C-alpha cells in the first residue's frame, strides 16, 4: 500500500497473509475455513495479525487442505484474479479472526465512494516490505473511466494506490468486500493508470458453488 498508513491492530479481522514462511499476497477470510484472494497467488496462511513477525494474542498459523482458482483464470491474465484457499480446519473465531460478508448484489458502488484497501504490500517504489499492515482509502472510478469488463472495477491511484504483495487483498466498502487486488505487475501510484480490482459480486456464483 502506497500512500497510506498503519492499520488498527486487527481492527480488520478477516484480513488474512497468504505466505515460505514470507507473505505473498492478502486475503479476505470469507467464511470459517476459506479464504478469498487472487489467482497468482499461488501455501499457508496467517490470521489474526498485525505484524508479520512479533508475537500477538490472536496470531495462529494454518496449512491449507487445498487451492481453488477460479477456473477460467490464465497465468497472463487478471481476469477471473480469484482463489479460495481452504484452511487444514475451521479457523479458531473471535474479536480479531473474524470472516468478513462479501456483496452478492450485482449493481456497482456508487462512483465516488470512498473504499478500504489493506494489505502487507509494498509502501514505496523501492522494495519496501512493511512489518505491520498499512491501509488507504481511494475513490472508485465510474465503469467508463474504469474502461478507458462487467467483472472490474477500478480506484484512483493518485500516488495512493494499492500495489506487490497487496494482490488478493480487500476492497472494502460501507463493511462489505465490493473488491479484491488484483495479482498481475503493474504500475502504481499513477493517477492515469487506476489500481483494479476484481469485482466480487460478479463471481458469486462461482463463490457459492465452491462453499456449497
Ligand atoms: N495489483 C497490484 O498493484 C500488483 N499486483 N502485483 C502482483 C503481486 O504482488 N504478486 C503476484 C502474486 C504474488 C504477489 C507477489 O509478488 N508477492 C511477493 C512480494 C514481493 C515483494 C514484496 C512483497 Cl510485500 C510481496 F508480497 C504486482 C506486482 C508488481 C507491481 C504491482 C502489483
Amino acid at each position: 500500500i502506497l500512500g497510506g498508513r498503519e492499520a488498527e491492530a486487527h481492527a480488520r479481522p478477516y484480513m488474512a497473509s497468504v505466505q515460505n514462511g514470507a507473505h505473498l499476497c492478502g486475503g479476505v477470510l470469507v467464511a470459517e475455513q476459506w479464504v478469498l484472494s487472487a489467482a497468482h497467488c499461488l501455501v499457508q496462511v496467517l490470521l489474526g495479525a498485525h505484524s508479520l513477525s512479533q508475537p500477538e494474542p490472536s496470531k495462529r498459523l494454518y496449512d491449507v487442505l487445498r487451492a481453488v482458482p477460479h477456473p477460467d483464470s490464465q497465468p497472463d491474465t487478471i481476469d477471473h484474479d480469484l482463489l479460495l484457499l481452504q484452511l487444514s480446519e475451521k479457523a479458531t473465531l473471535g474479536p480479531a479472526v473474524r470472516p468478513l460478508p462479501w456483496q452478492r448484489v450485482d449493481r456497482d458502488v456508487a462512483p465516488g465512494t470512498l473504499c478500504d484497501v489493506a494489505g502487507w504490500g509494498i509502501v514505496n517504489h523501492a522494495g519496501r516490505r512493511p512489518d505491520s499492515l498499512q491501509h488507504v482509502l481511494l475513490p472508485v472510478l465510474d465503469r467508463a473511466t474504469c474502461n478507458r469488463t462487467e467483472r472490474l472495477m477500478c480506484a484512483e491511484s493518485n500516488r495512493r494506490d494499492s500495489c506487490k504483495g497487496d494482490s488478493g487483498g480487500p476492497l472494502v466498502c460501507g463493511g462489505v468486500l465490493e473488491g479484491v487486488v488484483t495479482s498481475g505487475s503493474r504500475v502504481c501510484g499513477n493517477r492515469k493508470k487506476p489500481g483494479i480490482y476484481t469485482r466480487v459480486a460478479s463471481y458469486a456464483a462461482w463463490i457459492d458453488s465452491v462453499l456449497a
